[PDB]
């Protein structure tokens, strides 16, 4: 079996290999990439997402979110406090201000140390889940707005036509902006392109060991776990690498830089943080291999996990037994 230790693999496709998205995902899996839960793809030197990022300042972040932490440095939850709308230009200025700017640091490891030591004592602001794309329409390879839809995949595999659309989202981040431990909706794949700015550090648990993280999360967040048997779907829980190590949880870490893609694989738990001002674009996608994960995905029915109406059809068709209860939660 390929990649038995579940290491994060990094790929350098040629322009030729970059010409068929689906084929290259399958290729990566043939090499065992999915066992890690996360892979990095460095685009060929010939490729570009768009010409320049000189004209993005007028994008609106309708509802910036302040991420307020509760708990201890290595084991905390965060809630999202809504803030007044601002443009990307205004946001960039705020990110670079003395209050929010990245501290001096020696390297990525040093900054990681500072993050886990100090994150809870600050409340960074970020723009999340902004429908839109920064790929040029003329970018023909790995354009996240031009991928095949999950609805078409489900139709092709299962024969059923369903409503729903599948469009990309933008994220604007700053130092200490935090992504909580989660898998994707319906344990889908995701792909994330870092368009501009400072890095993102990722942590990931191999899919085969997802239940180990869930078990630890139940132990570390007992109140939340009592409230909901899939509370990680709420996307509020953080656990540091130190605590994961102490508890023997298998995981890996990697830093994504501007111009790099990251793919998360079905049931790959991941979390991370931004190093400073940046802009990323992400979208969920599916392959034939996803279907069996979709059928088995745990669901939040307690009301907390709010998702797009596009997920309705996936639960309805793949998980009919769970549908009524889940629907009540929405
Ligand atoms: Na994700
Ligand atoms: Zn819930």
């Amino acid at each position: 079996a390929q990649n038995p230790n579940c290491n994060i693999m990094i790929f350098h496709p040629t322009k030729e290999e970059f010409n068929d998205f689906d084929k290259y995902i399958a290729y990566m899996e043939s090499q065992g990439a999915h066992r890690a839960g996360l892979a990095k793809i460095i685009p060929p030197k010939e490729w570009k997402a768009r010409e320049t990022y000189d004209n993005i300042s007028e994008i609106l972040i309708a509802t910036p979110l302040q991420q307020v932490a509760s708990g201890r440095a290595g084991v905390f939850t965060q809630y999202h406090k809504k803030k007044k709308a601002m443009t990307v230009g205004e946001y960039r200025h705020l990110a670079n201000s003395k209050k929010y700017q990245t501290p001096p640091h020696q390297n990525f490891e040093d900054l990681e140390r500072k993050y886990w030591k100090n994150r809870i004592y600050n409340s960074p602001i970020y723009g999340a889940d902004i429908s839109g794309s920064l790929f040029d329409e003329n970018t023909k390879q790995w354009n996240l707005g031009h991928l095949g839809t999950i609805q078409d995949l489900l139709e092709k595999e299962c024969g059923v036509v369903i409503e729903g659309v599948n469009t990309p989202y933008l994220y604007f981040g700053m130092w200490k902006t935090t992504f909580a431990w989660h898998t994707e909706d319906m344990d889908l794949y995701s792909i994330n392109y870092l368009h501009l700015g400072e890095p993102k550090t990722w942590y990931v648990v191999p899919p085969e060991h997802g239940q180990r993280l869930e078990r630890l999360a139940r132990e570390l967040f007992p109140g939340s776990s009592r409230g909901c048997g899939a509370f990680l779907r709420h996307k509020v829980a953080l656990i540091s690498p130190t605590v994961l190590k102490e508890n023997g949880i298998p995981f890996n870490r990697i830093t994504q830089e501007a111009g790099e893609f990251m793919v998360t694989f079905p049931y790959g738990y991941h979390a991370g943080f931004n190093h400073g001002f940046n802009c990323a674009e992400a979208i969920n996608f599916a392959t034939p291999r996803w279907i069996d994960y979709g059928k088995m995905a745990s669901q939040c029915s307690c009301g907390e996990a709010r998702v797009t109406f596009s997920m309705d059809a996936f639960v309805r068709i793949l998980q009919p037994e769970r549908y009524d209860l889940w629907k009540r939660g929405q």
